[PDB]
This record gives structure tokens, C-alpha cells and sequence, in this order.
């Protein structure tokens, strides 16, 4: 049925190669063209498959995207993220206060980094 | 002068990732494993309070009561990543709920987004 995932998969490896330019390409705010990113030479790349570098942070995008593709994207991705607990709510420089279910242990105040896995 | 806490900061990364595969190579576990599964170098003496847990497959790594400059020199040697929905002024993913950021203009409402920091 659902093989959105060629979409998705397709977007995560097009952020990739977004991020690995930016590395090389400090200060700079874009959509750095399709030659210049290094992309398979093989990969066709969907026109609606669009990306930006600001300050440096990669943002790969569909915007009439799919339904379905929400869904297949999250789940080929981790999340990773840093913060302190406060409270209840982990609080993330430059990305305000998110709201995960902060498991039993962690102390109010602790420092943590969070990852996910797939499936 | 200078704190390297951001030797402190790789450890925990370290811990991290540890935690993070085990976590896979293991589903359906709620922490909180002693370092001697994880598999850590020989050299590594894990500090104890660098504790770690699991919870859902998705793992965390903490410092129950930090040192300072450690937030920061963390947020740094790690990146970042998300991927959600566009509803506007905003970035909805269904397990952090709505996370509120500076997101590009070209990117219109609605769209599809994967977000990589890029750590500088
Ligand atoms: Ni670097
Ligand atoms: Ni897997």
C-alpha cells in the first residue's frame, strides 16, 4: 500500500548531503543548488523536495506533502536532543522548552541528551 | 581560566551513544543497565552521577546535578534533529508535541520538515 517511503527515505537522504554542505559552507543561508550537494547522480531529485541552510541548520521540505509521509518520515529518523529538566519539560537552548515524558529517575535541574530508534 | 567539562560533555555523548544501541540491540527494556553490558572501553571509568535509562526504545543519558558550562558544551558536540509538521510559527511532531522554532519563511504552512542543527 504505503511506499511513501521512498519519499521519505528520499528527503532524509536529501537532508543529509543539505547538512554535510553546510560543514563547508559556514555562514551561508540557502538552497545551494543540485549540483554542489553531491547528491547519486542516479537520484532524481522530486521537484516539492526543497531545502534551506539558515545560520546552519539544515531544513529539508514537501509542502503539499503526502499524506502518510508525516508518519513515514518520523519513524526513519531518530531525534536527538539536549537539555535540563524544568519541569516535567525539557529545557533546550535555541529551541525553547519541549515537552517529552521524562522518565521516573532524572532529577529536576539534571543535564540530558535524548535519543530514539526507528522501526 | 577554562573548564574542560567538555570532557565531561564527550563522556556523557559517549555513554549516550551506548545506551542507544544496546537500546536497539535489546527492544522492549527499561533501562537502567550497568556499564558492563553497554560494552564501554576498557579505559572509560564511567563518573558516576553520568546515569543513563531507557524508556519506549529511546534512550537518555543525564548528570543528575550539573557542573557548569555543561548544558552548553553538550548542546554543542551533538547536533540535533527533528522532523515534524508545519502549523505556523511552529513544528508538530506527535511525540514532543508542538516544539516552537525560528523556521525558515520559503518553508510554507503545512509542509513536511526535517531538521538537521548543524551544530556551529
Ligand atoms: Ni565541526
Ligand atoms: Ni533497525
Amino acid at each position: 500500500l504505503a511506499e511513501v517511503d521512498t519519499l521519505a527515505r528520499s528527503l532524509l537522504l536529501y537532508r543529509s548531503r543539505l547538512a554535510e554542505y553546510a560543514h563547508a559552507n559556514p555562514g551561508f543561508s540557502g538552497s545551494p543548488a543540485d549540483s554542489a550537494l553531491g547528491l547519486p547522480a542516479w537520484f532524481r531529485k522530486p521537484v516539492r523536495l526543497q531545502g534551506y541552510i539558515a545560520a546552519g541548520t539544515s531544513y529539508a521540505f514537501i509542502a503539499s506533502p503526502p499524506a502518510g509521509l508525516a508518519a513515514a518520515v518520523d519513524t526513519g529518523t531518530e531525534s536527538d536532543l539536549v537539555g535540563v529538566r524544568r519541569n516535567g519539560q525539557l529545557v533546550t537552548r535555541r529551541l525553547g522548552a519541549t515537552a517529552i515524558a521524562l522518565p521516573a529517575p532524572i532529577p529536576e535541574g539534571a543535564v540530558v541528551a535524548v535519543k530514539e530508534g526507528h522501526h
